């Protein structure tokens, strides 16, 4: 009937800030060869104030050279000794967000770890202050290369924590003068680390900020008695059409109202993956083709404005927040300073499915809902107003202002189903608005790369999406004809988050290519046991790359080929002998046509006319027999979709 919003008898909790993920894994990999001015418009998109998302928070993936969904992201420490803090892209991303908000709130947590951490287990416990090490050397790095300061790191993705680990990282972090740096645990559910900061007081102590994975808008007693900021450090992940932005605006009201969580932060940023890869098209928008330049806003870019824009971190939400009568919810804050603002949402069951979790059915239909200022919120004679109706449909317009100068602090209106609103003292709302960037194109069905870039600005060659082990630009000033080439440099199994490939693996090019000639030149750094492939048809990736299927060339040190369906190299095509060894160069070419694969090496066939799958489609690749160094040149690529 009559909602009042009020403050009289206080406030509730603190806002912390509305933000996404970018990381876990490899989510932003196709973003960084965008071309001007699109790359800077996307991330207007993103990051502008009072423009787009206008996002409070970004957290990144720590890179630890495993498969971490949709790829593996590079570590700042390959190997013992190594430190370097221009791999990847989360530092360039990072920058442009703090380019655009100088406030943005940043958040590094890994998802793998570099081999070398375990000294001989797949574990990261086994010495805990060697792993507090490394993280922390990624916080310094972060401000003495980027002037980037850190303001929360987490603990291991969804993965155990171990409660010594926090607190050696706590004492680290202190001993390197990063007091400020604060502690979120443990990105997974929200036990066992509620009741463990119950328990043990030095725990509590260390921990600033219990953040829970998917937890369905409801948090538990024990978080609830701890006092800590609780967070949904890691939500959405849903397809971005109007069902994804449906899931993202009903929890972004109803984490906090069910659950008490001050933050929201949607896996992922962008989608600027293959959307083949798992969890295609699950960012707040997408921008997956950076050699056409097109990119799509979706709605859930709008969906965050209707909170980004009108709140900031340090407001606080008020006493009276709650649900409707007939279905849908509400969320109101203040700063403070005299502004308010209210956002409504009206999403329906059929139009609002998050993937994790399914809720049961409820029901949502039209309704009148009147609200009453109480308290402070007494004065204000005027609100401004944004609309969004999802599903067709229209975005975040601003409709006329409502007047509440009758003196009764009260107004009414017609709500419907799949709706919000925003309603605000604050003045400083834009729909910003670039012009429409090019039409979609498929990946170019020739395509080539010679790796011939003496200072790249980003580590990797454009479009080669490392779905085990890590490739990169390679110099060799000892050679004239392979001076820049592409080199896997990986030389043990990751800490592992996900089920890395026993092979190393980049995947490039259009998904639904079917008939393909790949061509690229390799070198074997390790003697008698090294291997390398070049391959097409790859069907699967990510999470699932050890289940991909596909035409693999091999040849091995040994003096050997193999021709095989899969990656695992269970299921033989062809085999047989072949005049290869280490360290030398050698030009494989594959060609798939239909039900037959052909192989040259050196430009003479080695194997022709051999029976394969089809039909069958899937990206290009390269890849090493183990995690072991090799080189790649002159990488091309025809092909017919
Ligand atoms: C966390 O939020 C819950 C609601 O989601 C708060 O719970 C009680 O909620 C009912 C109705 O939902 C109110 O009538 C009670 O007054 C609330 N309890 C209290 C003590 O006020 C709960 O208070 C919140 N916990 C916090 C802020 O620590
Ligand atoms: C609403 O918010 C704005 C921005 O936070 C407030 O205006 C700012 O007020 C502070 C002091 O309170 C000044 O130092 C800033 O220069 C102001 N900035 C802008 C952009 O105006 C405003 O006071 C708040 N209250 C109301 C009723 O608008
Ligand atoms: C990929 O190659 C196969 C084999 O050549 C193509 O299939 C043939 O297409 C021709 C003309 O379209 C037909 O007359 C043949 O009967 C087809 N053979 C088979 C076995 O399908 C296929 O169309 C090619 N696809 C692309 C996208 O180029
Ligand atoms: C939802 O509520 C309305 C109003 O009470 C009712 O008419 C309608 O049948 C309900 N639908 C479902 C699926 O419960
Ligand atoms: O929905 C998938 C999500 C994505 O893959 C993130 O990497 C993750 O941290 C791991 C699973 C989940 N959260
Ligand atoms: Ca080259
Ligand atoms: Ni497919």
């Amino acid at each position: 009937g009559a909602y009042v919003l009020d403050d009289s008898d206080g406030l509730g909790r603190e806002f912390d800030g509305i933000g996404a993920v970018s990381g876990g894994g490899a989510t932003s990999r196709l973003l960084v060869n965008y071309p001007e001015p699109y790359r800077s418009e996307i991330l207007d998109y993103l990051f502008k104030p009072n423009f787009g998302a206008s996002l409070h928070i970004l957290k990144v993936e720590i890179g630890g050279d495993g498969q971490t969904t949709d790829g593996t992201e590079p570590s700042h420490m390959h190997y013992e000794l190594d430190e370097n803090y221009f791999r990847g892209y989360e530092w360039w991303l990072m920058k442009e967000a703090k380019k655009r908000n100088p406030d943005i709130i940043l958040m590094g947590l890994p998802w793998s770890f570099p081999g070398w951490l375990g000294k001989g287990f797949s574990w990261p416990y086994v010495n805990l202050q060697l792993t507090a090490y490394y993280v922390v050397r990624w916080i310094l790095g972060a401000k003495h290369y980027h002037d980037l300061d850190i303001d929360y790191i987490g603990i291991w993705n969804e993965r155990p924590f171990d409660a010594n680990y926090i607190k050696e990282l706590r004492k680290m972090l202190d001993y390197q003068g990063l007091q400020r740096v604060r502690i979120i645990a443990s990105d997974n559910l929200w036990e066992p680390i509620s009741s463990s900061l119950l328990l043990d007081q030095e725990l509590w102590k260390v921990v600033d900020v219990i953040g829970a994975h998917y937890p369905g808008t409801y948090t538990v007693w024990n978080a609830k008695m701890s006092g800590k900021k609780l967070w949904s450090s890691e939500d959405f992940s849903t397809i971005n059409s109007n069902v994804g932005a449906g899931c993202w605006s009903r929890i972004l009201n109803q984490n906090y109202i069910n659950g008490n969580m001050t933050s929201t932060i949607a896996w992922n940023l962008v989608a600027s993956y293959y959307e083949e890869l798992p969890y295609g098209r699950s960012g707040l928008m997408t921008a997956q083709e950076p050699w056409s330049g097109h990119y799509v806003v979706a709605s859930p870019i709008w969906v965050s404005a209707h909170t980004t824009q009108f709140t900031q971190p340090g407001w606080y939400y008020l006493k009276t927040v709650g649900h409707l009568e007939k279905g849908g919810s509400y969320v109101a804050l203040t700063d403070g300073l005299g502004n308010l603002t209210i956002i409504i949402e009206t999403m329906s069951h059929q139009h609002s499915m998050c993937i994790r979790p399914y809720l049961p059915y409820y029901n949502v239909s039209h309704q009148l809902a009147t609200f009453t200022l109480k308290g402070s919120l007494r004065e204000i004679q005027e609100l401004q107003v944004w609309y969004t109706k999802l599903g067709q449909r229209l975005h975040f317009k601003q409709l006329d202002t409502l007047w509440l100068l009758d003196g009764s602090g009260s107004f009414t209106l017609e709500l419907e189903e799949d709706e919000i609103f925003t309603l605000t003292t604050l003045t400083t709302g834009r729909k910003g608005s670039y012009p429409p960037p090019p039409s979609s194109k498929p990946f170019p069905t020739n395509y080539k790369d010679d790796f011939n870039v003496e200072y790249p600005l980003f580590s990797e060659a454009p479009n080669f999406a490392d779905q085990t082990g890590v490739f990169e630009y390679y110099m060799n000033n000892e050679d004239r004809e392979h001076r820049f080439t592409l080199r896997q440099v990986l030389n043990q199994r990751p800490i592992t988050w996900a089920a890395d490939a026993s092979s190393t693996i980049s995947v490039i090019g259009d998904h639904h290519w079917t008939n393909m000639t790949v061509q690229c030149d390799v070198y074997i750094e390790t003697p008698r046991s090294g291997g390398v492939f070049i391959a097409g048809r790859v069907n699967k990736g990510g999470i699932l790359i050890r289940s991909a299927t596909g035409v693999f060339f091999w040849i091995f040190a040994n003096g050997s080929y193999r021709v095989t369906a899969d990656l695992g190299g269970w299921i033989t095509y062809a085999s047989g002998h072949a005049d290869v060894t280490a360290k030398r160069w050698y030009t494989l070419t594959l060609g798939i046509k239909g039900y037959f694969a052909f192989g040259m090496l050196n430009g003479t066939i080695l194997w022709k006319n051999v029976r394969v799958k089809y039909p069958g489609h899937g990206w290009a690749a390269i890849g090493t027999h183990t995690f072991e160094f090799a080189q790649f040149d002159n990488f091309r690529v025809e092909a017919a979709r």
